[PDB]
């Protein structure tokens, strides 16, 4: 037995409506461009998106991102979610603007805008995700390690239902951003374009000198005399002898990695959600470049 979820359109809500709070996240990436040193707050968007939906359990459909339970301080406080705080707050005034979009499917469609608007490929994104009380919201311990091996990863995603090239492409999105000692443990960004979706994370892989070195934290990390750093369950793409081939599809080809992301990180925003038969299409927005804004 799991739990149904059934996607509700926000009442008389269409694509213009979404767009329009797709066009304030983006305006609001372009403004607050000094967060974090000047990434800015693309990476921790996108990384809010991935953790407030993979806490899914394909058993029994507890977690996921439809109920939008991050805003519960339970999930909030979660150690796996430290640093995400940063990507709440951004949220706020567009939720304050927008107060008919549910949690979940700001807290999705905040990622899709990051990536997107970081030159990533377009992500089709879909309505309907419904606030659940805060009884619903899944214990800490969902999210993954960073300090294990291939195996740990492989068998980590059965449960999100993702297969190995699901998992691979999805950890690209580990070309954006930094870990940061504070957070989590470890220190360094894994490339030099922190704020730019591009395959750079397969590139540095494969074509880096990585030490096993212990950071600040007393933590193993794989460091790279360019000033990157790899987590060992990163580390493990290259080790494992299935996932090292798909690491190297993905550096030798930007098109298809950008497609396989696409469909796996849509895929991991909707899990858990049931689309009715005559729900809208998912939309794909325009860009502020697209538009001319
Ligand atoms: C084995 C699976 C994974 C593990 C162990 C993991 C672990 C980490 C850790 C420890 C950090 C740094 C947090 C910091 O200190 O602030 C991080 C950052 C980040 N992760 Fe992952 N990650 C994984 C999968 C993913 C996936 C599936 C995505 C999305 C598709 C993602 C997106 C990001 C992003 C964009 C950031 C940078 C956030 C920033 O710069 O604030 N991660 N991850």
């Amino acid at each position: 037995t799991p739990l149904v979820h059934v996607a509700s359109v926000e009442k008389g809500r269409s694509y213009e409506d979404f767009q329009k709070v797709y066009n304030a996240i983006a305006l609001k990436l372009r403004e607050d461009d000094e967060y974090d040193n000047y990434i800015g707050y693309g990476p921790v968007l996108v990384r809010l998106a991935w953790h407030t939906s993979g806490t899914w359990d394909k058993h029994d459909n507890t977690g996921g991102s439809y109920g939008g339970t991050y805003r519960f301080k339970k999930e909030f406080n979660d150690p796996s979610n430290a640093g995400l705080q940063n990507g709440f707050k951004f949220l706020e005034p567009i939720h304050k603007e927008f107060p008919w979009i549910s949690s979940g499917d700001l807290f999705s469609l905040g990622g899709v805008t990051a990536v997107q608007e970081m030159q990533g490929p377009k992500i089709p994104w879909r309505c309907g995700r419904v606030d659940t009380p805060e009884d619903t919201t899944p214990d800490n311990g969902r999210l993954p390690d960073a300090d294990k091996d291939a195996d740990y990863v492989r068998t980590f995603f059965q449960r999100l239902n993702m297969n190995d090239r699901e998992v691979v492409a999805l950890m690209g999105a580990h070309a954006l951003g930094k870990t940061h000692l504070k957070n989590s443990g470890y220190e360094g960004p894994w490339g030099a374009a922190n704020n730019v979706f591009t395959n750079e994370f397969y590139l540095n892989l494969l074509n880096e000198d990585w030490k096993l070195e212990k950071n600040d934290a007393n933590n193993e990390q794989w460091d790279s005399k360019s000033g990157y750093m790899m987590l060992p369950t990163d580390y493990s793409l290259i080790q494992d002898p299935k996932y090292l081939s798909i690491v190297k599809e993905y550096a030798n080809d930007q098109d298809k990695f950008f497609k396989d992301f696409s469909k796996a990180f849509e895929k991991l925003l909707e899990n858990g959600i049931t689309f009715p038969k005559d729900a809208p299409s998912p939309f794909i927005f325009k860009t502020l470049e697209e538009q001319g804004l």
